[PDB]
C-alpha cells in the first residue's frame, strides 16, 4: 500500500525528486502536481508518464484527499506559504531548503507543528545522508578524536551566473554547512563574522567572491569556512574537524587514478548536482519509510530549519557590516527532545 | 504496473535480493518463493511481510502464471536445473553466479536461449555496475591510456571457514575478476597458469593460500591476479591496468581519514558483503527497468557465464597440474552481437 | 681552500650545526667556539674532535682573524648583541631565529649592515630550503593557480613542556610561517587578529592552546593559521594556498603505507627536529657556497628578520587585546632590492 | 684528516660522484683520475678545480700511494679488470653496477677479496640507502606484516634510445630490484621466468617491451616484476610486499598536490637520475665514513654483486628460451657472515 505524494513546484529540482520517486525509490508515487506555470507542470506529467491531477494552486492540491504528502519544491520564498497550509491540511511535508526565507517565517512554522502534535516536517538538508558525513558523525559519537576544537571547511563551485549575488553565498550555499556542522558537533552557534579576501577575476563585478566566514559556537568550537563559487577548477566540498586528540576529515568523491604525462591525477566534479545524488535518494526514501512504519517524519526538524534561518541572517548582517554579529536563538521547545 | 518476481532459493543472498526488491528498488515485488527447506522459505515470507505463495519446488513455481521473472539464488549446482526450466517456461531469469557449475551446463543454457529468440538470462556479475569499474570502462573506451598491455589485481579476504577449499579460490572468488576483466579490455582469454607462493599461517592445512594466477589473452594482454583469502587485514579489491601511454587504477571504498597516535589512516572493509552493496542495487534495478521498457534483459549475457565456466575450468585444471593450461572457447554465436 | 667558521653559542642547535658542518657538508670547518658556560664549549670541541680555539666571549672570537664567518646559535635574547658585534667585526653571520627579540633590535641590525656595504647576515629561516616549499614557490612564480587569494595552514606539535607560554606560540612557533608565507606570495602583512578556541585538555592551565590567527596582507590575501602544540598525535605542518584558478598544497613527509587490522595508514612524525633536517643541511651549505663564490650571503635577509619581528609583535599585541591589531612596516631600504 | 680517492673512469656518472665528493659530502677528496680517453680526464680535473694527478691507466693510479680508495665508474665491461687490480693494490674500491659483466667474473673478484682478509669492495646498489627502502627494511625486521609471501613491483621509464636492447632490461635495469629485493626479504632466488606481453607502440622494433618477470625464492616468496621502459608517462618505481598479516608499500617521491581544471594531481618524475639523487649521496658518504672509522667498507658486498650476476644470467637465459630457468648459487663463504 504505497504513499501518495503531491509535488508543489515542478522546477528543476522538483523534477529530480519526481524522477527519483518514480523510477528509483520504493513505495510511493506522484498523483498531484501544481506549478505557477501551469503548462510546465503539464509538461512534467506527460514527460514522466504520471497518473497525476494538475492543480492550478497549492490549495486545490492540498484539498485533494488522494494526497497524504507534499514535496514543497518551488521558489525560495513561496515555501513558507505552502508548508503552513500543508501543516493545517494535516499532510506530510518534505520541504527543500530554505524552510522559509525569513527567521520568523520558520518560527511561525514551528509553532504550527507544535500544535498538530506530531512531526510532519522534514527539511531537505541532504548532507546528513551522505556516507561521508555519516562516517564523520559516527566517529564523533564514538569520541574517536575526543572533544572537537576547530573546523575548517570549504564550499567551492566552478563559476556562477549573472543572477548570483553576494548574499546567496550565505543563503543558498553556506547554508548546508550551517546545518550539517552543528548537527555533527552537537552545539549551537554563538557568533558569525565575515571577512572578504582579494576579489577573484572569475567573479563578476557585482559579487563579492571569495569570502571567509568565522563562526564560534557556545562550547568554544571555532569554524572557519571558505566559500568560493568562481574557483574555476571544480565543485568541491571539504570539511576537516580538529579535536583534542586527533583529526577527522571528509573524503573525496570516489575516482579512478590516472598516470599520464608527468602527473598522477584523480578526478574532480564540475556539477554541484552530481556531488550528492545518493544522499537525495537516501533522504527521500527515508521520508517515505519513516512515515509508513512510524507515522511521523524522521530527518532534519523544522526547528533545524529555524537555526539555519537565524544563522543565515546573522551572516548577511555581518556581510554588510564588517562587524562581529551575534546569533540569538529562542529556547528549544520540549516538543523537540 | 509492477513486475512479478519468483525467488528460487531463499538463502542468505537470496534474502538480500528479496529485501532490496521489497524495500529499496522500484517497480517489482516478490509473489512466489520456493526453498528446499520449505520451512525457511516460510520464515522468509513472514519476516519481510510478503504477499507470496510458498511452492514445494521450482516446477510448481514456474507453473504459476502470476510470476514473469525468477531470481535463481539457491546452491551453486542447483542453478543449471532451475534456469533451463525457466527458459522453457518463457520467464525472465536473473541468475546469481555461477551460471552453472560445469562448462557444458552453461552451453546447454546458451542453446536454449538461442531458440527462445530473445534474451531472458542475466548473470549476476555485479562488478559491472560498481562505479569504480564503470569509470575504468569509460576511460578504456575513450582510449585514455591507449592500448592495454598488463593488468595487476588482487582479491583479498580476512579469513575463511573450514568449508573453504583450494578450488573455491578460482570458482567462487576469482570468478568475478574473470568476468569483469575481459569485459573491460574486450578480449578473450587464451591461457591460465597458477603459481603457489609460501603457504600462509592464517590458511588452514587443507587449503592452498595465497596463489597467483597468470592469464594471457589473445591480444597479448598479461594479467597477474593475486587471490589471498586469509590476508587477515581486510576485504580488499585491487585492479590496475597498464596501457601503452598511461595507467588507470580502481579506487578505494570512500573513507574518512584520521590523524591519531603517529598514523594517518583511512578505513578498510572487513565484510565482503559491504563492498558491493550498491552494485547489487543498480544491477537488479536494471534487470527490472530493462525488462519493463525493452522486453528483454540487459546485463551480462548467458554467454558471458559460459566464458566464466570455461576459464574457471582452465584454472582448476592448472591448479593441480602446475602446468600452463589452455582456454578453448567455442565460436561466439551470432545471437550475441 | 675552505671557510673558517666561528660558532657563538654551543647549545643544542648550535651543536647540530657544528656536527653538520663537520661531518655532513662540504668546504668549511669550525675553528672557534665561545659559550657563556665556558666549560660546555670545551667539552664540545673534544666531542667532535675540532681544531678550534675556545674564547671567553664573542668579542675575543670576532677578534680572531682566522674566522671569516660566525653562526650565532645562542640563547634567544642573546642574539642581537652578538650579531651587531660581528657586523662591525666585518665577519659573516648566520643567525638562528629570532634575529633579535625586539622589533627595533632588528632595525638597529639593519642599519649597521646598510653601512657595511654588503650582505653578511643570513637569518636561519630554513623553511625556504625545504623541497616542499620550493615546489610551492616554483608554481606560484609560474602563475599555475593565478592570483593567490587565501592560505590555510597549521603548525601542530604533540605536547610541550612547563616552560611553554602563550606568547611562544606566536614567537618561537608561528614565526616560521610568518616568514615563509610572505616570501611565497610576495606581499607585506597588513593586519593580525588572534582568536582562541575551546582550551585543550592536553594544554597546561597557564597556556592558551590552540589558537587561530588571521592575517590579511596589503593585496587582500587572507590567511588563517592554526597553532596547536598539544595536538597529541604528531608534529605536522600544513599549508594550502587557494588561488583564482586553482589550489596548491604542501606535501606530507615521505612514508611507507601499511595495510593492517582494518586500516590503511601512513606515518606521522613526532619530533619537530626530524621534519626539517634536510632544509637545515641545504641552508648551511648555501651560506658556505654563497660566500666562497660571491663574497656575500644569499638566504633570508636581515630585513626579513625585521618583518618577522614587527609581525610577531603585532600578534602578541592581539593576543592579549582580542582586537584587530595592525602591522606597520618602515619603508623597505634600497639596499635590499 | 681526509680520505684520498682515485676515480677510475671519468664518465657521466663518474663525474657525478666526483662532483658530490668535491662539493656536497664531507671528509674526502679526489687526488687521482684516469680515463681511457686521457683528454676527457684532464678536462674534468680543470672543470671541478681538483688537485689531482692524471694517470694513463688504472695500474699507474693504483701504483700511487697517495690514494687509499678508488671509485670504479668506467664503461661496464671494464669494471672486472679495474676492480681486481685495485684489490691486489690493496686499495678501497667503490664499484658502480655491474660488479662485472659475467657471473664468474664476480666469482674471481670474491676469491681475491677473501684472501686480502678484509672488505675493500662496496657495490654501488644505491637503493639500500633510499629512505623508502630503509623504512620497508625496518618494518620487515620488526615483523610488522609477519612472513612475506608475495612482492609486486615495477620499474618504468618514459622512453629509451636506439642503443637499448632486450637484455638491458634484465641487466642494466631490473638489476637494482634484483639486489634490493633479496636484501629485504633475506632469501636467495630459486627460479626466474620471463613472460612477454603485447609489444608497446613506444618500443622500437628491435626491443621487447614491456616484459613481466617472475621470481620464486627458496622460502616460497613469489615476485612478479614489471619492466616497461617506454611507458611514456614518467620514471616510476613501485614495490609492494604482501605478507601473512599485512601489506607494506614503497612511497612516491614527495610532491605538491594541485587542484586545477577538473583534476587533483601530484607530480611524477621524468629523469631516472633525479629519483635516487639522495641515496647516491648517503651511499658515498657511507663508503667514506665507514672507512675512516672502521678500516673496512660497509655497504653491499662483492658477494651481493655475484648474486646479481647469477640471477641476471638466469634471466637473460629465460629471455630467449621462454622456459623456467634456474638460479644456482655457490655456497656463501664464511668470509661473509
Ligand atoms: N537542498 C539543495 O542542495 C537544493 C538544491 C537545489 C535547489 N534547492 C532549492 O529548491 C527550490 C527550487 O529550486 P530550483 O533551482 O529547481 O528552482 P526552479 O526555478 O527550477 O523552481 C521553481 C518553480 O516553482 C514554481 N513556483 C513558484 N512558486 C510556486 C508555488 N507557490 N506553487 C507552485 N509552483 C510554484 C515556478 O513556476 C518554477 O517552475 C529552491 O528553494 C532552492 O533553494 C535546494
Ligand atoms: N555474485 C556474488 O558476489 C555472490 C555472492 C554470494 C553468493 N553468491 C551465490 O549465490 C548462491 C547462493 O549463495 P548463498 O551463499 O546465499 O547460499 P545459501 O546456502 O545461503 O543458499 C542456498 C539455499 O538454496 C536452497 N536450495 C538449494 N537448491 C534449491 C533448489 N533447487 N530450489 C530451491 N531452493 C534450493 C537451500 O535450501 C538453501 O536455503 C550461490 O550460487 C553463490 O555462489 C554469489
Ligand atoms: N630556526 C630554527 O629551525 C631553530 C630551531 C631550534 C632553535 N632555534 C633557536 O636558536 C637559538 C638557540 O637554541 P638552542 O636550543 O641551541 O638554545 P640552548 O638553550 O640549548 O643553548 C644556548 C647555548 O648558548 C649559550 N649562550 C647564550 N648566550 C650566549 C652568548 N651571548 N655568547 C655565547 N654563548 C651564549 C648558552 O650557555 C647555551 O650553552 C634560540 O634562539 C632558539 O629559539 C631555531
Ligand atoms: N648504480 C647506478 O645507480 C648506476 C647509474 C648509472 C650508471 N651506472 C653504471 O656505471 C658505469 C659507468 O657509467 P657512465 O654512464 O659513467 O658511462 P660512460 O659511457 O658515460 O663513461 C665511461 C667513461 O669511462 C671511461 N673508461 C672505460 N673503461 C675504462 C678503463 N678501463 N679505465 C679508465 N677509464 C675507462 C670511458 O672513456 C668514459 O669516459 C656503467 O657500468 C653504468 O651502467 C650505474
Ligand atoms: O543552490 C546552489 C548550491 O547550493 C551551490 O551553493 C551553488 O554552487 C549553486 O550555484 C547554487 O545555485
Ligand atoms: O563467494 C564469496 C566471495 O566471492 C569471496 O570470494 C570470499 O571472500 C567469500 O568467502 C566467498 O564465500
Ligand atoms: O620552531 C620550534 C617549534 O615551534 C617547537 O614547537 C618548539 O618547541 C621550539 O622551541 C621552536 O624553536
Ligand atoms: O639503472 C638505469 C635505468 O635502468 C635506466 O633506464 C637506464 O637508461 C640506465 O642505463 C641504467 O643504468
Amino acid at each position: 500500500m504505497s504513499l501518495r505524494i503531491g509535488v508543489i513546484g515542478t522546477g528543476a529540482i522538483g523534477k529530480e525528486h519526481i524522477n527519483r520517486i518514480t523510477n528509483k525509490l520504493s513505495g510511493a508515487e506522484i498523483v498531484a502536481v501544481t506549478d505557477v506555470n501551469q503548462e510546465a507542470a503539464q509538461k512534467v506529467v506527460e514527460q514522466y508518464q504520471l497518473n497525476a491531477t494538475v492543480y492550478p494552486n497549492d490549495d486545490s492540491l492540498l484539498a485533494d484527499e488522494n494526497v497524504d504528502a507534499v514535496l514543497v519544491t518551488s521558489w525560495g520564498p513561496a515555501h513558507e506559504s505552502s508548508v503552513l497550509k500543508a501543516i493545517k491540511a494535516q499532510k506530510y511535508v518534505f520541504c527543500e531548503v530554505p524552510l522559509a526565507t525569513t527567521a520568523e517565517g520558520c518560527m511561525r512554522i514551528v509553532e504550527e507543528e507544535i500544535k498538530v502534535g506530531k512531526r510532519l516536517v522534514q527539511v531537505g538538508f541532504m548532507r546528513r545522508y551522505d556516507s561521508g558525513y555519516v562516517q564523520l558523525k559516527e566517529a564523533l559519537d564514538n569520541h574517536v578524536i575526543g572533544e572537537p576544537l576547530m573546523i575548517h571547511c570549504a564550499h567551492r563551485n566552478p563559476t556562477v551566473g549573472d543572477n548570483y549575488t553576494t548574499d546567496m553565498a550565505v543563503v543558498d550555499t553556506l547554508v548546508h554547512e550551517i546545518d550539517v556542522l552543528h548537527w555533527l558537533v552537537n552545539d549551537d552557534y554563538e557568533s558569525v563574522q565575515v571577512i572578504y579576501p582579494k576579489k577573484s577575476k572569475n567573479a563578476l563585478p557585482h559579487l563579492k567572491d571569495p569570502q571567509i566566514v568565522v563562526i564560534e559556537t557556545k562550547g568554544g568550537i571555532v569554524i572557519n569556512a571558505e566559500i568560493y563559487v568562481n574557483c574555476k577548477y571544480g565543485y568541491d566540498i571539504q570539511c576537516e574537524i580538529v579535536g583534542e586528540d586527533g583529526i577527522i576529515k571528509l573524503p573525496e568523491p570516489s575516482s579512478i587514478s590516472l598516470r599520464k604525462e608527468g602527473r598522477f591525477s584523480t578526478d574532480i566534479l564540475m556539477d554541484w548536482q552530481r556531488r550528492f545524488v545518493a544522499a537525495y535518494d537516501v533522504e527521500i526514501q527515508d521520508f517515505i519509510d519513516s512515515i509508513q512504519k512510524k507515522g511521523e517524519v524522521s530527518g532534519p526538524t523544522a526547528w533545524d530549519g529555524y537555526i539555519a534561518a537565524v544563522t543565515t541572517d546573522a551572516c548577511v548582517k555581518a556581510q554588510e557590516s564588517g562587524q562581529k554579529e551575534k546569533v540569538e536563538l529562542k529556547e528549544k521547545p520540549e516538543f523537540y527532545q
